[PDB]
Parts: C-alpha cells; structure tokens; sequence
C-alpha cells in the first residue's frame, strides 16, 4: 500500500513534520486511489475485530449473539451486513455491569492515561497509546485546514469531561502550534477572551459554532472589533452550524476568516475523522484510514448509495482502548464520492451533519430538523441572533411556534418595523419548511447565549399550550 | 554529586519510574547532605545566570543597572546581595515593551508549546522542554505525597489561563496515574463532580482548599457522604488553607483522607517546588534542586535565619523559557532547617504560607492577615463555613468588622443560640488577634462559596462605614 506508518497497534513518529510546501500531512494515505485504501481498511478491520474478540467480552458476547466471528469479515459488504451496530445504550449497560469503563475497555487498567466522559453518563478510559494516536490524527487534519507549526491556536471549549477541547489541544500540541487552551464555561471568561484575542492575535480558533457567534457580540459589547483578532480560521465541532448556510457566512463575515467543520462523536475520538480541508472547505471529508465511516439506512444498517441521506456508523482503525466497532451515531447526513478540490480521495459530507434523528419533530406530516429553522432565520438581515422552537411530542402539532429575537436596529426602528420583521420571519420559515409558523418576538439579547451547544428546542406540553393560547389571544 | 539527571538544560527519561518500595522519586537529590546540594545549586545558578545573560535582554538590562555580571556569582551570599529581585510589575513592563512574552522569554518563538497567563495580565509562553521539566518535577513531588502509577487523580481546578490545574495534570500524566481532569468553573459542575467521585472513587484530589470545603457541602446537599469517595489524599495550591489549623482538620475529617500543601506561584511553574510529603505532612518542604527558594527580609532581599519570618524569593534551576531569577513573591512565611520525618534534607515552611504581604490590614496598631481570622473561626464548632472581613485602607480602623455565618444547627436552635454564637465568635477573635471584633451574623449558606480562591476581604470605605453605623444602631 505504501501507507505512511500503517500499523496496528499504531505508533507514530512524534518528530515527523511534513515539508512546509506540502498540502497533505500524509500524501499517500490522503490522496491514494480509494479502492486501494478500501483494501487496506478491510485488512485493518480484520485486525481490529480479532483484537476486540481477544480483549473485549462485550464484543465477544454481542457478536456471538448476532452470529458473527471475525473470520467471516471477508469484504466491506460482510462488515455492514454481519457486524451488529453498537448503540450508546449498550455502552451504558456494559459500564453498569463492568464498572467503570465497561467490558469493551480492552487495555489493562494500568494502561489508562485520561478519564473523561459524557454529561446515565459514560466514562471514557483512554490509554496512553490512544491519546498519542488521537494527537497525531488531529495534527494531521489540522494541517489539512492550513494550520501550521508556530501558529497560535486558541482552544475555547470547556476542559472537563468533554472530549472536544482535549482533542483540539492534543492536535495543536502535536502540530507544534503554540497551544492556547483558554477554555470556556466560567462567567467572566468571554469578556476576558476577547481582550486576549485582540492582544495575542491567533491564527486559529476552536470551539462550537454557537460560541463563535456569542463571542462576536461580547467583542462588540466590549468595544473591540472581532475582524482585528488576526484569525485565518475557526474550526468547530459539537453541533451543526459550520456547514449551515447563514450561520457559516455570519461567522466568516464577523471574523474575516475561514470556517471549518469537523466532529463525529466523543466515543469516536479522534473525532476530527470527519473534517473539511482548506480547499474542500464546505462540509467534511471522511478520513477513512483514521476511522471507517459508513452512511447507513437506519432500517437495515447497510450503506446507502452516494448522493443519498443516512446515518453515520463509525469504526476505530487506530485504537486499543474502548475501541468502537460500528457505533451507531443516530445522526443524519448525506454523503457523495465526487472529486474534492484539495485532491484527497475521501467520501464527503457536503452539508456536514444535519442533526440527531431524535431531535427531529413533525408538524402536519412534515419532518423538521432544528438546524433547518436556524439556517432560514440566519439568512435574514433583521434576525437578532437567537430564537427558541417551542414543541410538544405528546400530541400532534398543527403549527410551528417560534420565539424570535429581532436585531437592536430593527427594534430602534419602532413598532411597525418590529411587526414587519415578525411577519417576514413567519413567511420565510413557511416558504422553507412548508408549514404554518407562529412567531412571537422577544426583546433583543433576552435569549441566553452559550459557550457550548445551543439547545433551542423547548419540548414542554404546558409551555407549548401556554404559548399557542397567548399567540391566539394577541 | 551523583544527582539523578542533573543537567542544564534538563532532559528527563520519560520512561523512568522509581521502584514500588521507594519513598523517594530521586533518592540522591532528595536525601543528600544539604551542603552538598547547595554546592551544585550554586553551580546551576551560575549556568542559569549565564543562560539568561545570553538570551534575555530583560536580565542583561536589569543586572547591568544593579551592577551585576554572572561571573560575580561566587557564592549563595553573592546571589542574595548582588542579584536584584524581579517584581511582577517588571514582568508586565517587559511584556508591554516586548509583546507578547517579554524580553525574558529566552527561547525562540518556535519553541513555545503552551500559552497561559494571569487574570494588566501577564502571558506565559512555556516551551516544550519546560513543560516536560514541569511534568517530571510534579510527578516526583506527587510520588512524595504517596500518589502512585495507576491511581485515579481528580484535577478539579479550572483549565484555562490558570497554571495550577495544568501543572497537577502534567504531573499525574508523567506519574502514569489515571489523570481525571474534571476541572472547575461552570455552574452545575460541583453537583456532577460529587456523583463522579462517588462512582470513580479516586485515590487523589487536586484543587483549592476552598473548593474542597464547598464540594463537601455540595456532596451533603446531594445526599452523598464525602468520606465514601475512596480518597487517600487531597493536595492543594492557590491560597492558604492546607497549613491552616481548623481548615486542614475540617477537610481531613470531611473526606477521611490526608491533606497536602503545595504551591509557590504560576510564574514559578513547577509551582509544587514548595510541597509537603506523606511523612512531613505539615507545611511544605522547599525542593531546592528544582527551584531555589530564599526566605528574605523585604527590607534588603537577604536570607533571614532559620526560625524567622520573611518573603519567599524564587529562582528556576530547570527552565529555558521565561526563567525567573530571584522573583519576589510578596508573600509571608517562616522557614526552619530541622530534620524532616520523611528524611528529605530540605528547608521547610512548617506553617506553609500565611498570605500576601499586601493583603494584610492594620487595626489599632496590630498587623492582621486574613488567614488568622479564617483559622480562628474554623476552630469553632458553631461556625457555618463562611465569613467576610469588611475593612477600609483609606482611614485608620479602631475595630474589626466581621460578617459571620452560623451553622444550620446553631440557627435551628433559636435566637438565643444564634446570639450566643455571635458573642463567642467576637470573643475568640479578640483573644486571638488582641483587637475589638464586631460580628454581624448572616443567614446560613448566604455567603457565596467558590471553586477557586476565597476573596473574603471587602476593602470598600462606603461598605465599612455602612456596616459600622448599622452595627452601632443594632
Ligand atoms: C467531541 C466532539 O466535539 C464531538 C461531540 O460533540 O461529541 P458528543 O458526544 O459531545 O456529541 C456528539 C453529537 O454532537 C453532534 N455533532 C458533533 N459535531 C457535529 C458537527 N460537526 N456537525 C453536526 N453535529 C455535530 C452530533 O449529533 C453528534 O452525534
Ligand atoms: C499556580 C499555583 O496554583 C499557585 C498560584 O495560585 O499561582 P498564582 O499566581 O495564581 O497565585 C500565587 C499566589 O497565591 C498564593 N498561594 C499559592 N499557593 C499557596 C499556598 N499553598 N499557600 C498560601 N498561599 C498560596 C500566594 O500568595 C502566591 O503568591
């Protein structure tokens, strides 16, 4: 194959740095013919499954139950059809019966390097070798975004249980960038951060797309201009936004920089296994030789053809601790296999990830993702930057209830101008989704902003009824 | 000398682990005759000063101004008398004139690994080699606290600009412990942490002494018992507490574990250069071959005899990036040179560090440190766990104004019992300090707790006058 440092268990040269003129960290692995890579992926898949059968009674029990033995993995078609998907509920049960890390940990207790998790929570017990595998994978993909040694990288996501921040930091460290782990979560942090970004002038920023928006309002409230932060790029994970039309454009305009989309799941660190590149800057590429991504039909867990929508199912190819083999994301995406501007021979998620299938709600037989509402509103000049979707999953909904913020300039323009925006927001959303949308305007900057993931859906039956009844009276 | 890995610039074997039966990480460096170590320290001091003269125009300019050349460093007595102390104000000025890291950075820009700082803030630009020097120094000292490979270490301090959390994490990583960087700072964290500590059962905890107290109230509010967290120890830095009589005893009782004191300054990472050991568990030892600590008379910056109080002045012996040479802490301590129970041949701070000299206030010609008030109150069964000291530095104070919380059981006992506590708190404080103390009781759990450093002094002239006038009327 000629694939750079292709071995299981993986063991990367910590001193390797690509030549300054190279677009790719690993030219072979990244640009080789896709059919050549798929051969080696299957080869690795066999190694991983044999490794899990040997060290994980979770996989040994699960596979035996579905009638699977690693010797039956003889093609990628055998993998999708014979190998049962892992659910997050299966991990929880394994952790409850085999505490703290479950019967899929594989490595001895003495190998565990870092303890992280979800916020029943699942604990991540990551071995020393996996932490190195994650740092190398992430430095590689960050290089793909045009981030370089010596660049100041601001990691502005909470450093706690959450894998996002640690993963971007490990990549920055391995990339030989100046890692700036400012973090997030504490009151007073954002006001101080904007001063640090104005002083330090970083080449790159990491966090959630929501935080980047909130930080520009803080920069402006703090009489600082966020275009003067010297940013060449901002790269995000954690939620949709970075591949959302009006959201991506708002962030790139506010900072005068490029926006990159990345991120699968925390269970799937190196989570940057799905990430956009400097040239293929829309959506994300599936870095197949790091983690094998399958976009599947949720009805049978088999790959959907390219150009079709489905759910990402992921498999670690370079992890010995808590390896995930065919973990069901529960997310919705579309994947294609056409030529990429960067020249990387990987499948792509051209519109990134739409959201979690469970987050979707139905109004008059029409399926709606919260990200579709966020996209339509952000493409409006009069929109204030925040909204809430008020629903009920207990009874059928005839209309969409929205609490939308107008801009301070729309507010300053008077009652008639506010009313003109409320009606135009309602119409736009109706034209986009094909559903009746009731809009209630709230005061500018009244809706809570976040430095983490935006939770815009209020699924309470009493809140829904109170709002509908109030909107019927007005 | 036979000192393990004694070299400048330092370059530690990342695979070294002491034998399981050893009390010391480095038997020679830690237990050698003090006069033998002081010879090699002076030798290193010469190397460091030559290194700074060559790479830092900040030190070249400062030393030339004080009439000092590194060739004049011919004894430890030459060091204290000839070498001018560095002030935090000098670092700020150097950073403003030579942004971002100042003219004392020494290493090239390309060597900077991590960016941290203070919260005018000073930026820390720490090189890759220094980060390794810090991780090794900290693993060594944590081993001294009886912390071992495979032990689950909860790092519960904010992961941001602040060096404390990163320093404990780097030590845990190098110690081959299971590093658990939960962090601090965000609302909802403490309630979730107590659940993680009950589930995970860590051998060690890191944070501020204030946070450990707050976390026990959260554990109890959450109907969990903090003695059931499996803790063998809690080790703290950031503020006094861990060497404060009633505070140390309250924490050890609440958790059923040992408490260790550590920590100099963030500018002085590896900040654990002052730290207690499993056997010398009261106060802190000065790990002289890591950082050279001098307890000086603030009037002349010369060492005070053992058994006398003074200000810690620190010098890095194993740092190439932003090396600190005779940095004035502005803190107050007492140092002695008697035999230590662990058998380490180091000077000791038997009562740790009392506080920042600037934090001290005067009432009727009597000098008081906020930690003396904290100590007296914490040694009272009826004390609720929080208080505020209300002062004025604008006019002379005749009496001490205190806002003290009683316990919920003292409150439930009625008005007479609350009044009996208010008078007894006043008397105790008067007997301790020798000053009139006016006590106002506040509602139990009304005073804000913290996961960081406790700021108990309110130095406002209007607040002081309002309180005195209110206390004169009652
Ligand atoms: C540790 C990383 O930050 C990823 C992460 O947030 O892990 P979590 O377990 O906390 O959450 C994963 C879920 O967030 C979403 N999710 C994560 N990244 C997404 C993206 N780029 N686009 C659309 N949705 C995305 C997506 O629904 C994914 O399944
Ligand atoms: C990065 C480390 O946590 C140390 C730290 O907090 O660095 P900072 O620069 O943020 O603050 C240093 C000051 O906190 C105090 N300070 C720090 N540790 C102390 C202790 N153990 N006992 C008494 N006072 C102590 C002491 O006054 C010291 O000068």
């Amino acid at each position: 194959s000629g694939m750079e440092e292709w071995n299981f268990p993986v063991e990367y040269d910590e001193n390797y740095l690509p030549p300054a003129d190279s677009r790719y960290w690993f030219p072979r692995r990244e640009t080789m013919p896709a059919a050549e890579r798929d051969k080696a992926i299957l080869g690795r898949l066999q190694q991983v499954c044999q490794y899990a059968w040997e060290h994980a009674p979770f996989y040994r029990r699960k596979w035996e139950e579905a009638g699977f033995q690693p010797s039956q993995l003889k093609s990628l078609e055998d993998f999708e059809a014979r190998v049962p998907v892992v659910k997050k509920t299966d991990l929880r049960e394994s952790q409850a019966a085999h505490p703290p890390f479950g019967d899929y940990v594989c490595v001895p207790n003495s190998e565990i390097f870092h303890v992280h998790g979800t916020s029943r929570p699942t604990a991540f017990g990551i071995g020393r070798a996996d932490w190195r595998a994650i740092a190398n994978a992430h430095a590689r993909i960050m290089w793909g975004m045009g981030i370089r040694p010596g660049d100041l990288v601001c990691v502005a996501a909470v450093f706690s249980l959450y894998m996002g921040s640690w993963g971007a930091l490990a990549g920055a460290e391995r990339l030989r960038a100046k890692a700036f782990p400012f973090g997030a979560g504490a009151p007073g942090m954002s006001a101080r951060l904007v001063q640090w970004l104005d002083t330090m002038k970083p080449a790159a920023f990491y966090g959630t797309p929501s935080y980047a928006i909130h930080l520009a309002e803080v920069a402006r409230e703090e009489k600082l201009n966020p275009r003067n932060f010297g940013l060449k790029c901002l790269f995000f994970s954690g939620e949709p936004g970075a591949s959302v039309p009006g959201v991506k454009d708002r962030i790139e305009e506010a900072y005068g920089a490029k926006v990159y989309d990345c991120g699968s799941m925390a269970e799937m660190s190196p989570f940057m296994n799905v990430a956009g590149t400097e040239q293929s800057n829309d959506g994300m590429l599936c870095w197949q030789d790091i983690i094998y991504t399958e976009v599947c039909d949720p009805a049978n867990m088999r790959r959907v053809p390219y150009g079709q929508r489905g759910t990402p199912v992921y498999t670690h190819l370079e992890r010995t601790s808590q390896p995930m083999i065919r973990l069901l994301s529960g997310d919705l995406t579309l994947w294609t296999n056409d030529e990429n501007p960067c020249g990387r021979t990987y499948p792509r998620l051209p519109q990134g990830i739409f959201g979690r299938i469970d987050d979707m709600f139905t109004i008059r037989g029409e399926n709606i993702y919260p990200s579709e509402i966020d996209a339509a509103l952000n493409q409006m000049s009069g929109y204030g930057g925040e909204h809430r979707i008020v629903i009920t999953r207990e009874s059928a909904m005839d209309e969409l209830l929205l609490r939308v913020e107008p801009s301070e300039s729309v507010h300053a323009a008077g009652a008639a101008a506010l009313e003109t925006f409320r009606t135009e927001a309602s119409h736009r959303v109706q034209t986009v989704l094909g559903v009746r949308a009731k809009v209630e305007l709230v005061a500018p900057n009244s809706i809570a902003r976040t430095d983490f993931k935006a939770r815009r859906v209020i699924d309470d039956r009493e809140v829904f009824r109170a709002l509908n009844q109030q909107l019927q009276s007005s």
